[PDB]
């Protein structure tokens, strides 16, 4: 409790001219005293954070200059890290829904953990991405260097992967409602497009598919019982 | 010229299993013999290419997996090297029109020659740009790392620097139309903005703007005789 109060004193002082350390010092100890759900010290100039509160459900902490996270206390629900220069980040808690990571320089995520629902985590530098967990719902990862993709789960409904290097696209599940894929290095696509909801949002412009894949598809999409999605694509 | 056909043989010879330098090889071939205007190794797996042939002024090579580029003939007037994991450009053609490297791990540009109209630069590593030439066009920058930006030259139409740092953004030329500035840190605008043609079309939603900005915004505009463009922003 005062082991809060002691850390956050002694980095208040530790600082470079331009950061609000000051205000953040005052959110800090308001947020343990009346041990609010919500800590809010985005826009501040941080280049570091010290121990945070341990009772917090969200983290917002975009627009800052972290470069690290300290460790995330076990309670966390949301955490908004977008806009950061973060070059990785610590082991992220099981009670973990949702995570904002987009446009830092992550070259690796953690492991992924199981109550994971949306991951937003655009315009960074991952090669790879770990296994998803069983409830993801949401998934954007555009802007990055992914050359591959690890297979989908189950509940997958939105997916967003523009501006990578795939080559290979995995079996699309059922659920997926929205597959934003442009600008990859597809030249097939996954049988299983063609079996998402007919009001199902495909896009892979951008993909040199091959004229194999494209004599395929437009056999089956002009077919008079074709009960698939609409899918938009490019040429030239 | 043999010089060119035995360095291409002794390049052809000296390659990993998956790169396609014999595709590769027989498109310099043709491209020297015919005097092609275009030289065109997209989507053909290389990590390197040899010396180019000298007459070419259009150079593709988009989706490969080049890290330095070598020499550019001094006829270039196109680049198209999108899709690679560029480091670094080599000095630019005095000719070059047109560059579109896009996608790559550039951290700085090199000096960008006079005839430049067409720059196309997003999702790279750019912390600086160099100084902008007199005839530029069309400048996408978004998805880097920009803190700042240089002046803007008075023919440009298009900007688009979305998702990245910058915190002041310079005056605007009367010649822009399109101003494509979201998720920035911009908290004000330049006065020049109001200054558009009134059909120009201005994003900066996703700007942490003031509220001084905003009210001040929200006096000129609903004016009766507001002459300047409409202005997408966002809250929340």
């Amino acid at each position: 409790n005062e082991f809060y109060l002691k850390t956050w004193s002694e980095w208040e002082k530790n600082g470079t001219p331009g950061e609000q350390r000051n205000i953040a010092f005052n959110r800090l100890k308001i947020c343990l005293q009346n041990q609010e759900a919500e800590l809010n010290l985005s826009e501040l100039d941080l280049k570091t954070l010290p121990d945070l509160p341990p009772q917090i459900t969200t983290l917002e902490i975009r627009k800052n200059l972290l470069t690290h996270l300290p460790d995330l206390p076990p309670m966390l629900k949301v955490i908004h890290a977008q806009f950061n220069q973060l070059e990785s980040l610590p082991a992220l808690p099981e009670t973990l829904e949702e995570l904002n990571a987009g446009d830092n320089k992550i070259k690796e995520l953690p492991f992924l953990p199981e109550n994971l629902t949306h991951l937003r985590v655009h315009n960074n530098r991952l090669h790879i991405l770990p296994l998803l967990p069983p409830e993801l719902k949401l998934l954007v990862v555009s802007g990055n260097r992914l050359d591959s993709i690890p297979p989908f789960p189950d509940k997958l409904e939105g997916l967003a992967l523009a501006n990578n290097f795939i080559e290979q696209l995995p079996e699309l599940p059922f659920s997926m409602n929205r597959a934003v894929l442009m600008n990859n290095n597809l030249t097939t696509l996954p049988e299983s497009v063609l079996r998402l909801a007919q009001n199902a949002f495909v896009n892979v412009a951008g993909n040199p598919l091959s004229g194999h894949t494209m004599r395929t598809l437009q056999q089956i999409t002009t077919g008079p019982d074709y009960s698939g999605p609409r899918i938009f694509f490019s040429m030239g």
